[PDB]
């Protein structure tokens, strides 16, 4: 039998007398065996939320089907030969219904007619139909293959930041390392970014499938099919045009990104291994008299006892002796991160056992507490699902913490990780499903070495539909015991992820390697990341599996150093790579966290544009370049921000590294002397000696900087330091944003904060460089001056009344105090 024969329209209405939607009743051609049960009857709508998204939503007309619930995921509800039209006038994007046999529709913009989502079936060949039974969904697009490029659906290492042509992608959160190509690991984010270079350069839009069930995702360069195990269609399309407006609409809907404390872009050390309190304060120690900056001491499961979460080893990890050392490192400046897993040993003098017992907190399967294997043995796994649970993770949490005070968490292991795969249920379809997608990268099932799709959540929802949700939900529930237990902006670290994690929570590559690759497939995915949401993203500096090199460490902390989140971690069986063990290591880490470290205010700027739009902090060179196709192809460079580029080195014994600049002047940071000057954007050979990367800032923009400092709360006190690189075509602009670093709503109505915004333009005979300032208050209260500005880009001197650069010194101006400097040339 073929696979399927497809739909045919019954009916279909725009709705008059509103902002208008489409509605239509699709009728099943024929019914097949394969992969289950056709769904007979399904009601299709497309609708616009706003002006720049439209969402095609397909149910079952006679039954509801699993959705991600609003609480999850709130969102706007939906709406209440012969083709039907469906346009707004405020929108670029035109939607067509064809009832064609089996039907089609097409999303094409009114300004270009480009089509951007063309699901019109190939008569003969039934791959190219929507297909819908109940485990087997299946959605295709054809795609103009040389013109369309792909970036999204994670999450996977991949050598390439855009998606190659040719592969699957399996969406399935399970606990396989990143280290391996391909697969699909800790986290599931069916977005992708579709960015073409014609008709219009550069013009982007977003596609969005909000459904959390396992899916394949076949990409062959001129077509993108969908093969999903359950749910529903619930397809959101964004308009763009640019790739930075297409992250604003889709975080506008899965959610805006956790703002983040200042502290969580100090430095951060983690090791799997540390044997005792000795220990790590004696790595804080060293840390401290190698003068690298260290803002936060992380311990893994080594502090529990016997691997059991909530609790301290009494002989490694008494808790007098951890009690003094946090209390050291809070006199200090620093911080403090503990890990938890998810779950809890079934011994029953434990506490936490205890009382998730008397709540009834634990996923069961067959009526029973569902028992899985992890680090302590025997577990139950807290339904996230369940109110009962998150209020016992709140008090668990809080128990804790009013024993041994703590900065942040981090969770792992919730795909959720278990280390025995049951047996399936005898006839379950939803143990055994008719649809094998690819985990592991050979058609694993579903349920290795995790909990079993016939799993039950609070709800009666099965783990088949919520699998993907488990380390997402974890992530709200951990958040919220946080912030019920200090008043501070939270900082949590998660492991397994799904859309909208962002909103609550960091996320790191997981286990890699350390290896060369592993070294370069961080930056395709930290650029992932920031289009899924999540911008708070970085690797396992010298790599977490197997011994690391000196120079490979040397080269992983000079490109981690610039990482959104920075941190060394490393597994047991290794050897150690604290920062401070090899003098090459040592001094490139000194060389390169300063810079990170006077940069602390323009990451954390950043940082405050992420929460508000959705940019990333490390984004690709085509946000800020889109019309220059030549960097659509870029995976080994990043920008932080709109105009600073990180070029690293990436193999052993190189000296030098082959760079793609885009058209302009650029400057090293850490050397204003030496800059890049190119026409059409082209490679550069740049000297990359063992000690130095490569970090440039473009012309056209200013970014403030602070003083260097051992910790982020001894650099805020700093100086700053204006850099204002001039261009001769446009006028240089940048921004500040300041707050006390910890407040709980960014940027809110309370006003403890302050914007400043930079601008620079050359006259024929003048420059002048000035500020404007949004709630002055508030960053004159805090007493920070700008005590110099140094201008580069122009090849002629400038004073107060080859490129040359000028230093403006002693000027003692609060940052608070918008002002007006005007300089002549020499
Ligand atoms: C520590 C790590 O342990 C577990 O994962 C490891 C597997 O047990 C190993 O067998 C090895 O598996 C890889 C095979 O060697 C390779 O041939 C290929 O099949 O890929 C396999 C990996 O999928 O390596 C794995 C990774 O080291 C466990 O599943 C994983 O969750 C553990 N990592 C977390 C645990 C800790 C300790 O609390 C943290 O330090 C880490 O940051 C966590 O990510
Ligand atoms: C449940 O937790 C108990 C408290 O730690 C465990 O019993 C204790 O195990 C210690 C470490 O293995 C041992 O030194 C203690 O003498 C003993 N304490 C008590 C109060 O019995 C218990 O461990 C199991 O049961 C004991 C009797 C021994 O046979 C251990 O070897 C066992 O692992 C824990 N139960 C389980 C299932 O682990
Ligand atoms: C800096 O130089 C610019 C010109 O490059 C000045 O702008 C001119 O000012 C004169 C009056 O002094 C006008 O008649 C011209 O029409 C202006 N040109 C433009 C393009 O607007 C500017 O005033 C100078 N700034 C200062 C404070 O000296
Ligand atoms: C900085 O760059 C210039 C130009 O190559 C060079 O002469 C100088 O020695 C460099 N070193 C410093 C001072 O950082």
């Amino acid at each position: 039998e073929a696979i399927g024969y497809g739909y045919q329209v019954k009916n279909a209405k725009v709705d008059n007398s509103t902002g208008k939607s489409l509605t239509a009743l699709l009728q099943l051609i024929r019914n097949s065996p394969v992969y289950g049960p056709d769904i007979q009857f399904l009601s299709f709508t497309a609708s616009f939320e706003e002006d720049d998204t439209l969402r095609i939503r397909i149910t079952d007309a006679n039954n509801r089907r699993w959705e991600i619930p609003n609480e999850v995921l709130p969102r706007p509800p939906p709406p209440p030969p012969t083709t039907t039209v469906l346009s707004h006038p405020h929108s670029d994007l035109v939607f067509t219904l064809f009832h064609t046999t089996p039907f089609g529709f097409t999303i094409y913009r009114k300004s270009t007619h480009d089509v951007l989502f063309d699901a019109t079936p190939i008569p003969s060949n039934p791959t190219t139909f929507l297909i819908y039974k109940d485990q087997y969904l299946q959605l295709s697009s054809s795609l103009p293959a040389q013109q369309a490029h792909l970036y999204g659906l994670g999450e996977h290492t991949k050598p390439t930041f855009q998606l190659a042509h040719n592969q699957i992608l399996t969406l399935w959160n399970a606990d396989i390392a990143s280290f391996n190509r391909d697969l699909n690991l800790y986290g599931s984010h069916p977005f992708y970014m579709d960015v073409r270079s014609s008709p219009m350069v550069g013009s982007t839009h977003g596609v969005f499938l909000l459904n959390s069930n396992g899916m394949d995702v076949e990409y062959t360069g001129d077509r993108i099919t969908y093969k999903v195990i359950g749910g529903i269609i619930d397809l959101y399309i964004f308009a763009g045009r640019t790739p930075e407006m297409v992250l604003d609409q889709y975080t506008k809907l899965i959610g805006r990104p956790a703002p983040m404390p200042y502290w969580a872009f100090g430095f951060h050390q983690c090791r799997w291994g540390y044997r005792d309190v000795n220990e790590i304060e004696t790595v804080v120690d060293k840390y401290a008299e190698a003068r690298i900056p260290l803002e936060v001491m992380w311990t893994d499961i080594d502090y529990m006892d016997a691997f059991k979460d909530f609790t301290l080893d009494p002989v490694h990890f008494p808790l007098d002796k951890m009690q003094q050392f946090v209390t050291k490192l809070h006199r200090n400046g620093q911080r403090y991160v503990p890990i938890l897993d998810p779950g809890i040993n079934t011994n029953k003098s434990y506490g936490t056992f205890i009382r998730g017992m008397q709540s009834n907190v634990f996923i069961k399967r067959d009526g029973n507490p569902y028992l899985g294997s992890v680090w302590p043995g025997p577990v139950y796994y807290p339904d996230f699902l369940d109110p009962a649970a998150r209020s016992f993770w709140v008090d668990e949490i809080k128990r804790f913490r009013d024993i041994l005070p703590i900065d942040g968490i981090w969770i792992d292991m919730n795909e959720a990780s278990n280390f025995i795969t049951s047996a399936p249920t005898p006839g379950s379809t939803l143990d055994n499903p008719p649809y094998k997608i690819n985990n592991s990268g050979g058609r694993v099932p579903i349920n290795s070495k995790t909990i079993p799709a016939t799993a039950m959540h609070y709800g009666n929802v099965t783990e088949y539909n919520a699998h993907n949700l488990y380390g997402f939900l974890e992530s709200q529930a951990t958040r919220e015991a946080l912030v019920r237990t200090s008043n501070e902006r939270p900082f949590l670290l998660s492991r397994s992820t799904f859309a909208g994690s962002g909103k609550y929570t960091a996320h790191w590559t997981g286990d890699n390697a350390a290896r060369w690759d592993d070294l370069q497939y961080s930056i395709p995915t930290m650029l992932n990341f920031g289009l899924f949401g999540m911008p708070m993203i970085g690797a396992d500096i010298c790599g977490f599996a197997e011994s690391t090199t000196e120079e490979l460490c040397r080269r992983w902390i000079q490109l981690g150093a610039f990482y959104p989140f920075s941190r060394d971690h490393s597994a047991r069986d290794t050897t150690h790579q604290e920062l401070y063990l090899w003098e090459s290591v040592a001094a490139s880490a000194r060389t390169v966290l300063g810079l990170r470290y006077q940069l602390l205010p323009y990451y954390y700027t950043l940082m405050y544009d992420a929460n508000l739009r959705g940019i990333p902090i490390a984004r690709p060179l085509f946000f800020t370049f889109p019309d220059d196709v030549a960097t659509y192809g870029i995976s080994s460079q990043f920008l932080i921000g709109r105009g600073i580029m990180v070029s690293p080195v990436l193999q052993p014994g190189a000296v030098s590294v082959n760079a793609y600049f885009p058209r302009g002047n650029w400057f090293s940071l850490f050397n204003y002397t030496s800059s890049v000057s190119v026409s059409a954007g082209t490679y550069v050979s740049l000297s990359a000696p063992p000690d130095h990367i490569n970090v440039h800032i473009h012309e056209g923009n200013i970014v403030a900087m602070q003083g260097e400092a051992m910790t982020t709360q001894a650099a805020r006190s700093t100086p700053f330091h204006l850099l204002v690189v001039m261009s001769d075509h446009v006028a240089s602009t940048g921004e500040l944003f300041l707050d006390n670093g910890i407040e709980m709503d960014i940027g809110g109505p309370g006003g403890k904060w302050t914007l400043v915004r930079f601008f620079a333009e050359s006259g024929i005979n003048n420059l002048t460089i000035s500020s404007e300032v949004v709630n002055r208050g508030y960053a004159m209260s805090q007493r920070w001056v700008m005590d110099k500005i140094t201008i580069l880009g122009l090849k002629r001197r400038v004073r107060i009344k080859g490129f040359v650069v000028s230093v403006i010194s002693d000027l003692r101006q609060l940052v608070g105090q918008a002002f007006k400097l005007e300089l002549e040339f020499e």
